[PDB]
């Protein structure tokens, strides 16, 4: 198992452009084109993105580029971000694909904002972090995927993708 593997799972893929959990046009996995309400918007950011008029259409191929892009973005913002460097230095493979998981679907700014839990996964209180983790709008409004990823951070293994 690795990040690739588990956004993989966590995301879907989707060759068509499709709304995401809170309605967004999306595209593959998980790659987020634009919060317009405007599909036009939409096709026109895929079309940027891909490189040619795909009238809201892409291969798996394509799909995978998008893919391999996004990850790559997720982990070096993290890297680069002063509240979270800190926190995924701190912790083994396995959290960190964890971390990464959280950032690829919520953005940087958004993870940044779990203060309180950032500084107990620091500290390594794995049981009091999920606690805290669970406390929020992400668990309650995608609580399975939210609990994969919690359990992850609490166990340190890949049994919730297994
Ligand atoms: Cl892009
Ligand atoms: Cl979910």
């Amino acid at each position: 198992m690795n990040i690739f593997e588990m956004l993989r799972i966590d995301e879907g893929l989707r060759l068509k452009i499709y709304k995401d959990t809170e309605g967004y046009y999306t595209i593959g996995i998980g790659h987020l084109l634009t919060k317009s309400p405007s599909l036009n918007a939409a096709k026109s950011e895929l079309d940027k993105a891909i490189g040619r008029n795909t009238n809201g259409v892409i291969t798996k191929d394509e799909a995978e580029k998008l893919f391999n892009q996004d990850v790559d973005a997720a982990v070096r913002g993290i890297l680069r971000n002063a509240k979270l460097k800190p926190v995924y230095d701190s912790l083994d493979a396995v959290r960190r694909a964890a971390l990464a998981n959280m950032v690829f679907q919520m953005g940087e700014t958004g993870v940044a904002g779990f203060t309180n839990s950032l500084r107990m996964l620091q500290q390594k209180r794995w049981d009091e972090a999920a606690v805290n983790l669970a406390k929020s709008r992400w668990y309650n409004q995608t609580p399975n995927r939210a609990k994969r990823v919690i359990t992850t951070f609490r166990t340190g293994t890949w049994d919730a993708y297994k």
